[PDB]
């Protein structure tokens, strides 16, 4: 159920190699790559790399990790040593430490305590006394000193050792001392719980250790079994927050399965949407979210968050097997829980969801491949199909063999049926864009109805949807409006149910009755209500809250809200407040764009909307909402559309402007401006923010589009910038950030 | 050569089907949907809905026309009639025709004459008087008049008329006669007149008709299965000419493009494995905007878009089981004796392109390659790979021999470098030492002294060079070292000034053709002229686009191309112009990649990165010419937006047409969006604004297009605003809006 979004040189990522990834306080990220660090806060990066010019810029453009402190303070280790991030004036400070007249890289950190840190290069362990920024490198035993480490990694009062060449070692940050744990290099280790130490080696496969015990037992790679790891050459290591293990590989990405003591596999398939970026996984980072991100060597970041895979999306995989064609019609779950999925070019998949097979019926063979509706006779194990410019194909199920009727080779009138339902009789109406057809499936006849029983004649009109209630009146609709029949016999006579109204006429796309009795019709012009106790109708449509008036589908969740397909997403209806909450593509959907018929609820309560780009599912009584809400950070002040920088010359700020709290306007200094952003990466960039200059603007104002805002020439006094966000669900963060900004008069 | 950008759903299409498209005298495009009428001005959608509110709402969502008449009024034809877009006051007129209690549908709108349009609609044809905002059924023959029309097009004096059962008839608007034209049967969809003599006529399943009207004769061009040079699919519902004189058609199945002389039908089709390719495989409108862009309007997937001058890199990837480049992340290039180019890839092998046959094929073998010398005599490719040794491809027996720690006395397994020395063996450059290969002898021998005995150092060797002196240049992690060649022996040849450049991480070495010699190092290049003993540093602060600079080569005119993590740069070294181009100009990617850089004897440049290869000839590259008009398209007042005849008083007519407003006292905090419409350059533009009488500059925005001003002091001001394209082209005459600011 894992799919990825991606963060890569398109969305301004500086180089494609991501070595290290981290987060500090504000919530940015940040990722070591080979040319340049890069700070990325969810909608924009900030690439730091190195100018011989300015001593106060990163010291070498390939960065080889990036560590956070127990304090917030971000360490890089470059190729040319150890470089501070400073926060107040939003500089590099760099360290060197020459041995033999060469600037020793830095290729771990790790903490040793609040102001002393574990260093490692690779010709030996050092440390780097923080409050006096010097680099000691006696402090530990010859052992320790000489030992050329891949990878370091803090536990309580341990911090783990991994060497190249030598296995795994232990330093006591308490004790002082260094002792061996338990030949190829290690490259990741993690403690999972104080029974289960995990070590990732570069070609002796994963191993996992009970430090208690002293105890362990080694995963290896084996091709004839599908469940074992991907690779022996094992990258990185992480934990999730539900509590899985994720095992970065050469090969594949690869999750720890607890109950079977197996593995899922995720590989890389350029053509398959959502899967990894690249085969190869070099870092993994859970931020505070819960949000895993995996970086690859030529491919980027690839995020994760189990809220954003709430709706889960269905397409075509080329070459796999697959949804034959993205652009989907009618979904119909048979009795042995299959669904029967049509496409506009693909023909009718059958798909089972157990198995995630799908097999096809396409032409040459059902004789069109543009599927409108599939209705399944189960006691004679029959497949019913209605397609565009072809007519009618049955499907033995058994056989596989395909009954096709046209206009060429049968009494059917009009080859395009777009709605198949059992008459009650034995027999089959269709309708078709011209007529109410009645197929006889034991004499293969094809009759149109032109009279009802009193003889009112039947106008032609293009039957788009039929419809079956509780009471067994035969609902057709179309374009031209809706109609409801009693059937006498083989007859068919008006029923005068409805009133005399306007949504009779309207163009009708389905039906649908609620468990209460009231029946639901989707039209082009909103939706509306019909109650048969007192004949009243109610209409929906976008200024009560919908967010398109094109309703294709309506479905029903367990607690009586409605379900509803559109132009511009699906939208959730309870229809005893009126309430409408609304969903989107941005939220995980296939598309903004559903399309006709193309709706489906299971028997056991899974939902099915297909559209322009393949099918949304997703279960709506376990619908999680973003439940963070972060605070908004200023990112960039500007006088007269000139950056404002720490220390220049306006006088106006002595620290970055994120971690500034108040500025002031000297009298010509009178045209500014304020970007600001929010870090939420389950919402990604789909955030509301909300801002007001208390003391001159007099409400508060709304931004999706945009994050700055410009004031001009404001009188003298005390201002203070406030500004909230939203999640993409919609809640607020309910305490502002505020940037006082004092206007000095002109005396 | 031809590729699309995509614009659909997610760049805020109202919905996937395109039945119409034009362009209105300020360079909008406009869009007729199956749910909403869509305009749009390169950087926004506006859409356009039916509200049952709103009388001046369009009429309804289903829309089929879109028609910008010669005075540039936009009239849509829509299910329930036809509406008039009133740019004036930002609002639809509607109209409509009754017949039989029905409201009938417009499925066509022409031009007649200036106030008066031909309308069609399902019942029959008949007259729009836009003076008297009136239909007028009886004014034509009852023939035309009661002709089911499913196509109008003009040329001229004349109206061609296709009908969905009788062939092409033509209306002459003087004359008012309508007559066939030609004495099928299958519905006509689209007309175009390519010259008087030369009538496209696209039909429901009859195919394709090119009609000489002046000979009154019929050629039909028909699908054939068998030849692919034929017509994609005899259901054919859209034409247009484009700017080059090549016809465009428009399928059920495909794109073909007519080729004039030998007669037949290049296709161009939809496949989700093929970056750039149709977004869908039934194009149902075609359109040229005044730019030359050709718009694509297919049923379910938007709109594609193309233009020769955003092709003008064309990009080489790995295309799913069709023939192609077998892997995106590319390592070196290089060209033969017989004009194949052998292209190393980090896991898809040595791939071989033989532009003869237009063909790829690859070579399998530690996978990963960064070196690649053919040796033409015994037909032999020498590949050095990261971690795998050297490998030999024998050609006429597709064998590989294999070199490296466990089988060999090869030191070091990392080959970055192959070059040959002159005297029958290569030299290796290797993650440790400077190596000789031996063929004859299958031996390696690590090179570690010259023939002083003095040490060579050289390590982590990424890049061998022999300059016209036949001197070796060695370049790698640690810095830059020259030597020459004696026999068997190598020696130090200082000829480098005392420079912290020889300590640099270095990536390429390239000799000019006017003989100055230029490295690509991580801290930028530099140049290193001998006589003078003079080196010159160049840099992000000098223009660099980014300071990792991967490979170097020359054009014709002697200026160098150079390639970066942040896309390529033509650098003059005359005028030390750089001038540089990114992802967003077609490029494969803004990171390209070490090693990755050919020039092919006929002048062609190849680079390479993480998503395949980059092509062009600097020699024919075209910039974008067209530099339009801002036009002004939002005013707000104290954030919310003023529309004409509102409360505020500000505005008579659209902001898009204001030539002045007047703020009163109170009306104080306002706000100016504005937008260029240039849809080669996409939104990559670069606008100037001045508040003319307030403003000290002009001051310049690239990622927004609003300006505030607040608390104007009394008085009359010019906003003026004027945009510069992608390619760095200003238009000289910016838009003026006069804003007068009244006291209290």
């Amino acid at each position: 159920q894992i799919t990825f979004s991606y963060i890569s040189i398109n969305e301004g990522l500086s180089q494609s190699t991501v070595f290290s990834i981290d987060q500090d306080k504000r919530g940015n990220m940040w990722f070591a790559t080979y040319d340049g660090v890069n700070k990325y806060d969810g909608y924009a990066f900030t690439v730091y790399q190195h100018n011989e010019d300015d001593p106060n810029s990163i010291a070498n453009d390939i960065s080889r990790i990036v560590k956070t402190d127990s304090q917030g303070r971000v360490w890089i280790g470059t190729r040319d040593g150890l470089s501070r991030y400073d926060e107040e004036k939003d500089i590099f400070q760099n360290f060197f430490y020459e041995k033999n007249g060469k600037h020793l890289q830095v290729n771990g950190i790790e903490e040793i305590s609040p102001e002393q840190l574990l260093i490692s290069t690779p010709e030996g362990l050092i440390m780097f006394d923080i409050k006096e920024s010097k680099f000691i490198d006696d402090s530990f035993s010859t052992a320790m000193h000489k030992t050329i480490a891949s990878t370091l990694y803090r536990q309580g009062d341990q911090i783990y050792i991994g060497t190249s060449t030598d296995g795994l070692y232990t330093y006591s940050i308490t004790q002082k001392t260094f002792e061996k744990v338990i030949t190829k290099q290690i490259q990741a280790i993690l403690q999972q719980s104080p029974t289960r130490i995990w070590v990732a080696t570069e070609g002796a496969g994963l191993f996992l250790i009970n430090p208690k015990t002293k105890e362990i037992k080694n995963y290896l790679h084996s091709p004839s079994n599908p469940k074992s790891i991907s690779s022996n050459y094992i990258r990185s290591l992480a934990m999730d927050s539900q509590n899985r293990l994720w095992i970065g590989t050469f090969n594949d990405l690869n999750i720890y399965h607890e109950g079977t003591d197996s593995f899922a596999s995720y590989s890389s398939n350029p053509v398959e949407n959502g899967s990894l970026s690249q085969r190869s996984v070099r870092s993994i980072f859970m931020d505070s979210q819960g949000g895993m991100w995996l970086g690859t060597y030529f491919g980027g970041l690839n995020y994760y968050h189990p809220i954003r895979n709430r709706f889960k999306n269905i397409r075509n995989i080329p070459y796999k097997n697959s949804l034959s064609d993205n652009v989907v019609s009618c979904i119909v779950e048979d009795k042995d829980k299959n669904l029967w999925i049509g496409t506009n070019d693909g023909g009718l998949n059958l798909y089972n969801p157990i198995t995630q097979r799908f097999t096809s019926y396409t032409l040459q063979g059902i004789g069109s491949n543009n599927i409108k509706a599939v209705y399944v006779d189960e006691k004679k194990s029959l497949v019913y199909i209605g397609t565009h410019a072809g007519g009618l194909s049955i499907l033995h199920r058994n056989s596989g063999q395909v009954e096709n009727f046209n206009q060429r080779n049968s009494q059917l009138v009009n080859e395009n049926v777009y709605a198949i339902l059992p008459d009650g009789e034995g027999n089959l109406w269709l309708g078709t864009l011209s007529a109410l057809v009645r197929f006889n499936p034991e004499q293969r006849s094809f009759t149109t109805i032109e009279k009802e029983k009193d003889g009112t004649p039947v106008v032609s009109k293009q039957i788009t949807t039929l419809f079956r209630d509780s009471h067994k009146r035969l609902w057709i609709g179309g374009e031209e409006g809706l109609s409801v029949f009693k059937q006498e016999g083989l007859d068919i006579q008006k029923a005068s149910i409805l009133p005399v109204s306007n949504v009779t006429k309207l163009f009708t796309n389905c039906i649908y009755e609620a468990s209460n009795g009231i029946i639901w019709v989707g039209t082009r012009e909103g939706f509306y209500c019909f109650n048969e106790k007192d004949k009243q109708i109610k209409r929906y449509n976008t200024t009560n809250g919908l967010p398109n008036n094109v309703v294709y589908g309506i479905l029903e969740d367990s607690f009586g809200r409605l379900w509803l397909s559109t132009n511009r997403g699906i939208s959730c209806f309870n229809p005893e407040t009126e309430k409408f909450r609304n969903f989107t593509e941005s939220d995980g959907l296939q598309s903004n764009q559903f399309n006709t018929a193309s709706y489906c609820r299971t028997s056991v309560g899974q939902m099915y909307f297909g559209g322009i780009n393949g099918i949304t599912t997703f279960r709506p009584e376990l619908l999680l909402d973003n439940p963070y809400t972060p605070p908004v950070v200023i990112t960039k002040l500007q006088l007269f559309n000139k950056v404002v920088r720490p220390d220049d010359e306006t006088g106006i700020l002595t620290k970055n402007i994120s971690e500034t709290k108040s500025i002031t306007l000297k009298s010509w200094q009178t045209a500014f401006s304020i970007e600001f952003v929010v870090s939420n990466y389950i919402s990604g960039q789909h955030n509301t923010f909300a801002y007001k200059l208390e003391g001159y603007d007099k409400e508060w104002y709304y931004l999706t589009d945009s994050r700055t805002v410009s004031y001009s020439n404001l009188p003298q006094g005390t201002y203070q910038f406030l500004v909230k966000a939203a999640n993409s669900d919609g809640k607020w963060n309910p305490i502002p950030t505020a940037l006082e900004i004092i206007v000095l008069p002109i005396w």
